[PDB]
């Protein structure tokens, strides 16, 4: 066990999907995994391990924000043999042409956190995903008839920002989605020598206030999970 | 309701105690509150409302890290009429004379987060608790015969810090405990116009491991909760 | 002697009250101290030692600005056995409800100086007063029937600031008074191992001019000095 | 014309290859392009436009360093309709497993320049390539029997850095090559809404030392240019 | 009058010499000026006006540190018609070849203060003297047979620095003397459209602990004052 | 030889003039030097060595931007015995009184580059010229009937700056010319113990607009080179 995960080596697969919401980890395990067992419940951060098309896969919540997800991803990598993290989450859009229910793949993640400056001698660390994992996710989405956008996320420390002006800056520089984790996960992956990827579905538009039907939103969420799971199978080959 | 709290105005008391762990909020509601009802379970972040000695009191987890607790404390302040937040958490000691299970009251909170620089035009915002709440907690602790040290916490973004030498700097400057929230809660309280206090118990020593037993953790946790609850009653006078 | 104080160990009491203006130190010695003797005049920075109600007390100017007061407070701590420093100064208000001649107690001090970043590895050091000294000043003020607000000061490097908009940010974050020393004194106290408190009277309003008379300044100055001196007597118990 | 390019709209292809050494532009034009014409000569920064397998391609040097290449890439994008920039350069390696003459593709670029902080309100902009361009280069290299590594470059402002220890940090965080341009090119591409990619060959191992032959270096340079040119054809699908 | 100078327009000459120590301003006026009158005594910061070889000249202390001298120099420029400030002070040496009693002229001043970053949008403002004033001082020193060194000063915020390492950095980059004011005076001069110069005598060596005779030190101090006064006469022609 | 200069010790004079445009080096050699010989050609950065009135002088371009000119000036100082660098370039003006074709001498250079913060532990290094070189240029200009302005340049990293408002700040603080090199050259000179000077002619007024003739621009360039060369002879006293 580690300070935030009451489990032993082998309880997790070498790939872990991670939503922010632990109740979504339970949702994913029940919906997509066969023979799924709960393997962590410390602090309510439910984690599960099962199989997808015979392949051992884990899913566990990471909580909200860079500090929370940095704890869980570190401990998985250093003590549970985890080689790949796929964050599966929601994000807010700032670009007009990025629509509700688009699937966004974060090849990079900008941030207003200081954690990577702390790692990188106060210089600019480009927080990036693993290229092969990005390619696997693009290819899995194509096989499913979903065309994902690949680009930069912005990982914010303040969901309730005082700086409304920063959203115009994100739009100017082409940020595809705003979430709260990717840059921290990518920093952990680089620090501890593992691989990570963040996929998000667009849940909100800071530009055009608008909302679709729940059935359509939930379909797209499941499409993101299918993309993540099928991308693992591609990487295995 | 708000994006992370499925409740309505009136469901929360005007004072909310907040551990990081939602399961500890459940324990506090079951152990210390009469007629406790669950008022939130979104993302598993359990929150409850009941009475302590006739006084309406709420307790809700805030998750780990400044970004997580900033979400919950903001929404409580802006949409649920919450006037006082008392974080009741754990922390790690860097000072040799600060012992396991000591109670620490954070009159100020240092941090390596950027959130207060974003608020404060990149200058030094001294993230401080409400003085009256600090005095109430000191007095409540004295009435219970519990020692309590008052001073600075350090709110870290990285539990697994790559900069071990910074602990020497914390120690040099008298930091009483390392946790991950106080400076963010104090920044939210100032931004959104409420009052806050962080109380912690020393759960680990960052230099010396110092293992504790389960029965000792519960006694000291209960002591911290008693201090917080009794401090509310003092402030009501 | 030290580079800026021509005195020897024992010439100062273990508590030193410090206005910015050396002429105010002379006035304090003449008005409040019995058997006062001058113990320093290097650079005209007048310092005196006498007794208040039998208690040995010193009073010495510290000059204007963090660099100036950091010199004097350091040398007092390291070479003259000084244990407590009480700055007794003036400040400018930014909050509409903070009135001229109000007494403000700086439990914390914000700043735009770099001195604490230099100390604290470029992170946020919360520059705080000693809690017991804060409580002593609150209690002494209550015993004298004088109102006193407790909260954050802002210690500015530029009295003539080129950034007028920053006063809106100070006001937003509840800053009670703008002065030029507290955050530096609190940083010295932490660095060199002593205790400090800043008390100020609102001498000007940064928005509204608000002129005062000479007799009102003296009464309120005397009130601040009485609070400081009586707070020492409370701390001795 | 623009301040640094004496040409008119249409004189450049929508894709420009850019070496750092201006002498390589004429070499690339004569060796790889058909029907090349001269389109710029100001400051000796010769530019040429021709075709590769029928596809219009331009080539022009960018000069050493982020400020130099930022000038040329901006003017090409805003006044010459350029949609894709491929930098073709050399880099130094810090990783033991990265060998001399290896081909490195910069999906991201770290930097110690301030240019992207100036752009991005002093936050962390992840300077990234266009994903399709990255994959095109990977696939073109594979078709040529060259395995390319994809990851982070580091774009240095100081070739002669006074901070040797930063190379250890680069190694820890997996930096594949050190050059002086990619992060600046990627920032320009994001600022003005275009696409860019940096491909480098390893010319030195910064912390070890060993050499190659002139014929080996020419073969490897030619390989890089073939990868770049064939990658464009793949992008045209 | 201004908040820190109780005088009226005309009471000061259009050139003011400024030592840090107000008792030194009295020393300079009595030693070098004819018909000298005291024109300020607020906060004990003595200022005087007299004639040197028939030329109207003022001398007034500026206190220790950038915040103190920034107050006095601003108020002189904006409200007393002062066109030129000459700081005349002491400094500590870090270079081996810079000796006790050398005269140093600060054509530039480095600093660890934040005041110029506040003025200059967090970029690097090169805090420089007025060229003509530098040339006048060099020429006056030559006429007196003193060969002054012209170069960079370092203006420190902390006389008692915690960062001993910075002195090696100053030596590496050729800093001639360490004092506490020049960069702030030069920032004020630029902000308010006036001219300034700092001259110092070397009073201490952070390298070679050593001291000369008082008679020789005082001779060199008077040489610095003569250089400053004669340089004004050169500028007048 | 060095990585960017294929020459040996003695091939360069101890004084090197450096334009930004590499084509100007050959022009300066043919127009002003006697007996010139070619001493470098790598990357097309032609260097020449000859004599001016019997005095050995070299000329070689430095490329655009701080990183480019930092490479060449470092290698000249550390491997070719170069003692003085004179940059001879153009700049844009922000002050209304600074006219097209004015000669500006940069006694200091502000910057938005990070290179000197990297050198100087993130403090403010005042990037300054050598004083004697400044005065030599002023005196040589006066002997040629040219009045030169001496003050601060601003060395920009982005010719195409996204922050137009910074030009207002430059104007307020008296910046004479905007170019892209001086602060970097001055930092190298300080780092490696040599001397440097930047002279520029005003080629544009950034916030207004108007033009000159080709013959006027050639006359003004020739004037600048004559000033530079005659200033060297004055320095040799
Ligand atoms: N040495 C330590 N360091 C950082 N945080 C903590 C904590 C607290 O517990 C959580 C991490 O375990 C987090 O919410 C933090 O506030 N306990 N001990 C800690
Ligand atoms: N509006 C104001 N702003 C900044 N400082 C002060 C002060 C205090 O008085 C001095 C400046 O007049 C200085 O020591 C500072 O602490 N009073 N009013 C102030």
């Amino acid at each position: 066990a580690t300070p935030h995960i009451n489990a032993e080596m082998g309880d997790f697969a070498d790939v872990v999907l991670m939503p922010g919401d632990p109740l979504r980890a339970k949702y994913i395990a029940e919906t997509f995994l066969e023979d799924a067992r709960e393997v962590n419940n410390v602090r309510g951060m439910l984690g599960f391990t099962g199989t997808y098309k015979g392949r051992k896969i884990s899913v566990m919540g990471h909580g909200m924000g860079i500090p929370s997800c940095s704890i869980y991803t570190k401990e998985l990598i250093t003590d549970f043999g985890v080689k790949k993290i796929i964050r599966v989450g929601s994000c807010g859009a700032v670009l007009p042409h990025v629509k509700l229910r688009d699937v966004v793949i974060g090849m990079g993640a900008c941030t207003d956190s200081k954690v990577n400056r702390i790692r990188f001698k106060d210089h600019d660390f480009a927080a990036i995903a693993d290229f092969d994992m990005v390619r696997n996710a693009v290819d899995a989405a194509k096989a499913l008839g979903i065309d994902a956008r690949v680009g930069n996320l912005f990982s914010a420390d303040l969901f309730w920002s005082p700086d409304g002006e920063m959203f115009d800056v994100m739009e100017k520089y082409g940020i595809l989605g705003v979430e709260m984790e990717a840059a921290g996960i990518y920093g952990v992956a680089a620090e501890f020598g593992a691989k990570a990827l963040t996929i998000c579905t667009v849940s909100d538009h800071i530009r055009t206030h608008e909302q679709t039907t729940a059935a359509e939103r939930q379909t797209t969420f499941n499409d993101m999970i299918k993309i993540a799971l099928e991308s693992v199978l591609l990487g295995d080959k």
